[PDB]
């Protein structure tokens, strides 16, 4: 192993369904963040740029035939650059910097880029071919969200459970309460809104040009209810039916954005002019059952704190992608970390600024790292749930 | 060094369009070596295995949301075996096999599979939304092959060219005349057939059981033994009489998976497994899109500056044919003779079809089998890419 | 053969594309003119209604398998009544009320209801099935206007050409100028709207209920009463700046029903129905689907050469102003003027909209309309068909005697 | 009411789902009768053709846009013949057949043809559009058979039983067992066996010929029947709705391909063309029923006709009752007083054995029960059906002496 630093990192805002991004195309959303890198770097040489690693859970849209090498190509990098795109549907975006990082530590490369995108607005349908002549079969799927060309042995075997019904499968097996969502997910909407008055997430964010009219600007995440009360969300009737605790409240969203992050070895930190901002320590995956998805982290997060041979509590920060408030508290309750550490989400997360499942997990190693800047801590811990039983984790250390 | 080996590879045959293999949702089929691998090698305990890596270039199909994932647990793999997809389109395979290297390598992972899947028989339609109350501009377009959604500003700077044009493009621009193209066809279907003939194709291959009574798919399906060069020479451009590229010197549309166990030294001795191979290293370059087949040029270079090797330090080179036009070009701008014995030995995607996540795979799995039927020590397996990349990936056998 | 007469007759509004009606599916909405014939004559036994008779151009969509059948149940008509739907694309409605009338005349039926229907906001795309394993060739087409599922035969001998391309033909082959097709568009433009101000279209409509609180639709959306000369020579033309059809002198895309009671005399007695007008006859005739806006000159002539009338023994005659282009083409080969008062007195289609399977009820109903507030005696209905047909259909108000 | 006679007449075969004319347009197979007719009857002028009439039930696919000004442009029949399409499901055809009679009945026109189209095998898909931007409430929906685009207001009050299951309560409630079904079944392979081996359907029918890169096929036979059927093998086949109920795909019709025509003229018109006349038309009855027993629509329609034409069903030689299913031909008799076995009913078989393609098949009842009357000698035949979402149709007709 050599040391790989993260550099520069930016995200566009997110964006509701059908809102103030469902006009990008997904290919020239993952471009957006990419264009600015380069304008942000102005001393760094392109044609050196080994890789575009980019995170997209569908692909079958516009971010269809690796959309890495669409977006780096659209952004206006080299055409000797080279791409690829990674699936593990809602930890693509880390998964992309947990590769580029294992590319440059093992001496592959030396700079990277590495992001997600995902344009939920924008997933198109999809039809199976027919298999034999004037077939009757056939019929169409939304690929916004949920299973489509259900194989009849995995629903068998692993259920098909939808995402919401996993978080009420958690939040049973687990014993977390409807009430202690709904004051999880109250804290994210007070400590997002907090963070957008300070004007933490502007320091984040590069805006998104719409060409409508004239042209606008998208510059504010939009998916926030900062007014959100206690009664509110008590009030919200549950997705699955009246006995269950999961709702529309203690949930995320369906959403649209994309992120990027520059990761170089020492030599390219120093040839290129780069600001070294922080230490990749390294990054684990782990299965758990499909139908209890949202502990995913649990063992992943125990993966790597065992190979790192480091405490839940060396860590200064917690990005814990809050998919459903039930599996942020029960992945918490499991690791012996509060339900209310200042430590965990400490601007919001997911409940308060959606989730674009590729570009989720580059935003959260994005804003460990941002938030570690204004605090001065050290060590950073991002953790998933990953649709069909899994958890990724990526530690990062700031660089003194 | 910190040593990563290849050890048990196994794929399907590789199924015509409509053909052997097309009544196999491409999660199902990518189940298959995964499950071939478990059952081969019982010794291991597979709840160490710490990833699934797949190429897969559609992903819009049965092979959505993960088919990585999908395929581990259809094939009986504990569920808490984590899996990742990974999208280069054609190279998808190889790239797989090369994160999975890197994974090991750099100490993150001790025990790893990684190969590929297309199903392009099964590959879907797409419709996009309608941005609009009552929208009456919604098309379907075939995910089968080529480009869909198209962006007008990919079209305006760098062109949507179709496979063959590209291929007719590097024909023209580095000179690859019909003739050469047509030889390098035939040495293909040549070297493919007696391969077939030895078993060779047979050793690598894991059948595929069909649900009707049970069938077994066992033989690679896209070879033409009999081709002559007569019948190559009567064939019609694709892209009219002027140009150079056919459906007989070019690769088809295809199906198929396959799958590699790679281990550290210590998940080898822990798990009682045969090293077959070191890793040696992987590159990726760009090239223009619409050159896309000479991606294979600079990936080689590249590859070949870091490890310190020039190209004659190997004995055998997997070079992915996907048209002769381009295997031609990048053989002459590499120093190596049209018609080596060390390039394809047993033939190619000409003759063996191209299902593009799995080819990748393909090529690592066949030039390692190749090094050991021949005693040689280096293989270098490389391909070009769509949109105009090339990915390399060297292996050396064990003493 | 013995006389038919027409009854009761309504109509909803008239929506643009995408507008005012276009949540309503295309069944419910056919269902609203018989709902309203029945409960405005409470009098009547619907179950002595022999048959609903409806046209419809699409078919595809939410009026599918026999829009009569569906609606006259949705309508809350007994389902001891058979309903029948017609098509021959934009006369669909005018033929529903001609068939009705011929099944009357020959002894067949006492009473029926006869109209139509077209929601062009809801028409669906249809895509063909492969015709083999895995087939890559599949693809879907839009059924709101135009063509498709296209037959090279048909494409090679006729062509396909629009319908504004065909009155861009008619416009050249006889001659109609820019100038005459937009003063032809502005007096429908204008005609309309002094008959929107005295609440003459007021009459002939029931309101469509829209569920949300519930809205009431009451009002025909397409009209631009304010149209000008000045704005109507500065639009573009369609098919290039060499070409004379525009958006503003032709008539749109639109949804609307409408249906009208047909009764025997023994029927008018039994069900105490007051009987307005007898049909006097339909013809039908074909032309060159490349110049199909010409088609009522054929129907017209063939119409009133078995009725032995010439063209000036009818008070009113409604053409439908699907293009300025053929409107004018028509009426100069029938010897009308270009701006007469008998044509279309309260203004067309340019003003009111096109909802195909309904137009051709509409100009019958709007027709009997005006010959009673005007004390006229004989009314002409006459419309052009895509693929190259003409419909007309004459009727005679009923006149008092001391 | 002026007396009107039916004179040629032809019909395709009927192909199977899939079958033999499943390559063939909804439109072109169409224009096949219509070619025919000008082909066999070279007397007429056919620019005096009034219209042509043809029924049709789906009408999404290539038979889009009034397949029958389609057909007789594609037929070769002059560009001043009009045409028009009608819709009443499953008697279309019967119906476009009345419609022209009616018109000529009451002097409006002289000459038309009338008949009917189906190709099942070619019902596309229909997608209806998106009501919002970025809607996720799309889908597809088959029209080869069935419901699509449901009302929910229909299926509350009425429902949406698909047709076996109309069948089957219509064997329910008027007590017709499997037994019954089963032997009307096997009736009809016989009748269908025997008229196809004697050259009956073979006077009927006119050919297609479908070209390819493997040469051409002359499609002459219908492709439907299954004449080495047998009762043990009718009796061993599950049901379509479940172990307790009676309708199978052995005593059901399928699902077809196939057009028919047929000439119409007055007296007058049968003169000036050299015409033939064959039969006259006595007249046409409709009739609605609940559409959950729509098999029992002929019941109605047929006491309507009769009732106005002061007939008894006796009066019939040959009866055209379309045998959509098993369950509802043996009701439908059983009301009108006609053994469940009759010789008048269905002497060659019915659409057991040859096939239901909607549109077409009205035209074939009237096309082939005027065939058995001129074979027989018969004086009077009736033809009637059962139509989708509760409806019958009645037409009778009488042989010119």
């Amino acid at each position: 192993s050599r040391e790989v630093f993260i550099c520069d990192a930016v995200r566009t805002p997110i964006g509701r369904f059908g809102g103030s991004l469902s006009a990008v195309r997904a290919d020239d959303l993952a471009a957006v963040p990419l264009k600015a890198l380069v304008e942000r770097n102005p001393g760094v040489d392109w044609s050196a740029l080994d890789e575009v690693f980019l995170g997209c859970a569908n692909q079958a849209g516009e971010d269809n035939r690796n959309v890495a090498r669409m977006a780096l190509l659209l952004a206006g990098l080299p055409e000797s650059v080279p791409g690829v795109t990674l699936n593990r549907l809602c930890a693509s975006g880390m998964d992309a910097i947990g590769t580029a990082f294992r590319a440059i530590a093992c001496g592959e490369m030396e700079l990277a880029i590495a992001g997600g995108v995902e344009s939920m607005s924008r997933a198109p349908y999809v039809m199976g071919k027919a298999d034999s002549a004037f077939g009757r079969g056939q019929k169409i799927e939304d690929t916004t969200i949920g299973w489509r060309f259900v194989n009849p042995l995995m629903k068998e075997q692993y259920g098909i459970d939808p995402m919401p019904q996993t978080a009420d499968n958690v939040a049973d097996d687990y014993r977390v309460s409807r009430a202690d969502q709904d004051a999880f997910a109250l804290r994210s909407q007070q400590r997002a809104g907090r963070a957008q008055e300070a004007g933490f997430f502007a320091e984040e964010i590069v805006p998104v040009t719409i060409r409508g009219k004239g042209d606008t600007l998208v510059e504010h995440d939009e998916h926030p209810r900062p007014d959100t009360t206690l009664e509110a969300l008590a009030r919200l009737k549950p997705v699955n039916g009246p006995e269950k605790t999961v709702t529309a409240g203690n949930a995320s969203g369906v959403n649209d954005g994309a992120a990027a992050l520059v990761l170089a070895s020492a030599e390219a930190v120093e040839k290129h002019g780069l600001t070294p901002r922080a230490r990749v320590l390294g990054m684990a995956s782990a299965g758990v059952a499909p139908r209890i998805m949202g502990i995913g982290p649990v063992p992943a997060v125990r993966k790597l704190l065992r190979r790192l041979d480091l405490a839940i509590d060396a860590f200064d920060v917690i990005e814990l992608n809050e998919a459903f408030a039930s599996q942020g508290l029960a992945c918490l309750r499991e690791l012996g970390v509060a339900d209310d550490s200042e430590k965990v989400n400490p601007n919001g997360g997911a409940i308060a600024l959606g989730h674009p499942l590729g570009m989720s997990g580059a935003r959260l190693v994005l804003t460990a790292l941002h938030q570690l800047e204004k605090s001065g801590g050290r060590r950073g811990l991002a953790t998933m749930c990953v649709g069909v039983g899994q958890g990724l984790a990526l530690a990062i250390e700031r660089v003194l």
